[PDB]
């Protein structure tokens, strides 16, 4: 599990792919995954959240047509998801939130 915003930034960028330890939400859902019970590691034990499309709807990512923003969790162990998500667009620009994508700083 490389699940710290330095160690999914560092393999994003030379792998081009998330570690193996994420999975999108429609994936999570289909092995018994309910948001409102914080069940994910007793349906998906060490797995975490990722790999959605993020939207970006507010422009607070830097566009560019063909660039997609897509989304992982990061810290995340057990119980209900955080607040920590590491943001990263097709040409690997790295974005990191501490605060359920209010707002955004560089990392990568």
């Amino acid at each position: 599990v490389i699940n710290t915003f330095d160690g999914v930034a560092d393999y994003l960028q030379t792998y081009h792919k998330l570690p193996d330890n994420y999975i999108t939400k429609s994936e999570a859902q289909a092995l018994g995954w309910v948001a409102s019970k914080g069940n994910l590691a007793d349906v998906a034990p060490g797995k975490s959240i990722g790999g959605d499309i993020f939207s970006n709807r507010e422009g607070k990512l830097p566009g560019k047509s063909g660039r997609t923003w897509r989304e992982a969790d990061i810290n995340y162990t057990s119980g209900f998801r955080n607040s920590d998500r590491i943001l990263y667009s097709s040409d690997w620009l790295i974005y990191k939130t501490t605060d359920h994508y209010q707002t955004f700083t560089k990392i990568r």
